């Protein structure tokens, strides 16, 4: 449940995690956190839910749009996430 605010620095052109969606509901969830990658260093865990990308609420955005937002963020990205 706890909210987590973090800022990630791209390494190997990647943040070292992926997003998925759940059928029947909006929202974007973390999966596949690469051990020792940027996301992992920031304590992101699988099934963490993306709340804000760079201060913008993305909870009503399909996850592919959220992926595009994160990609478009450049060499850093700030995320607010909620664990479940």
């Amino acid at each position: 449940s706890k909210p987590k605010l973090c800022r990630l620095l791209k390494e190997d052109d990647s943040y070292g995690f992926h997003l998925n969606a759940i059928r029947g509901q909006p929202g974007s969830f973390v999966k596949e956190v690469q051990q020792g990658g940027p996301a992992d260093k920031a304590g992101l865990e699988n099934e963490d839910v993306i709340i804000e990308v760079n201060g913008e609420n993305v909870q009503e955005e399909p996850y592919d749009r959220v992926v595009e937002r994160i990609k478009s963020s450049g060499k850093h990205v700030t995320l607010l996430v909620c664990g479940k």
